[PDB]
This record gives C-alpha cells, structure tokens and sequence, in this order.
C-alpha cells in the first residue's frame, strides 16, 4: 500500500487532494507546511511527495531542493501543485529536477492519473 506525502499549508485544497489519494487505496502522510514535513520524512520514506507551491511559496522551494541533496530522498518522485503567475516556480520545480506539475482549476482525475503514472 503506497504512501504519500502530501505538503500543503490550504487546509480547503489539502482536504480534497488526501480525499481523493485514499479513495484510490494511498495511504496519506500530511505536512502543513516544509518544516513539518522535513521533520516527517527524518522518520519515514513515502513512495510519492505532493508539494504545493502557491505563492507566497514560503519555504516550498527549501524542501525541494533538500530532497535533492539526499540520496536518499532524491529518487522519491514529486507532483507540484502549481498555480497562474508562479510560472517562474514551475519552471524551477521542473529545473529543480522534478518530475511533475499538476494545476489550478484542479481536476482530481487529472491529479490522480499523473499519481499513477508516477507510482508505475
């Protein structure tokens, strides 16, 4: 059973997001904010990281290029939730080696086959 990650400090997009990985049968570890989930992935290792960059992206972009670091954690795969205007964000999280991006408007059957197609 996959578990996953999911870093987000909107509590009404994390709701929808974590409702929609376990329906899929994913077990869901959640972060509201970098810090959280740094403390988190000291004592785990998810099979997937969701990691929403909204601006202000606060501490979004330290998280991502910490798992980098890490060879441990380099290898984990990471969706970005991305929003319009972070266009500069995105095309980091895409060069701060990502995998992949996932927008707003949200469609959780969008999000879910990228989901899949990252834990294949």
């Amino acid at each position: 059973s996959k578990k996953v990650l999911l870093v987000d400090d909107s509590a009404v997009l994390r709701k929808i997001v974590s409702f929609n990985l376990k329906k899929e049968g994913y077990e869901v570890i959640e972060a509201e904010n970098g810090q959280i989930a740094l403390e988190k992935l000291s004592e785990f290792t998810p099979d997937l990281i969701v990691l929403d960059i909204m601006m202000p992206v606060m501490d979004g972009f330290t998280v991502l290029k910490k798992l980098q670091e890490k060879e441990e954690w380099k290898r984990i795969p990471v969706i970005v939730l991305t929003a319009k205007g972070g266009e500069e964000d995105e095309s980091l999280a895409l060069s701060l080696g990502a995998r992949k991006v996932m927008r707003k408007p949200f469609s959780p059957s969008q999000f879910i086959e990228e989901v899949k197609h990252l834990l294949n």
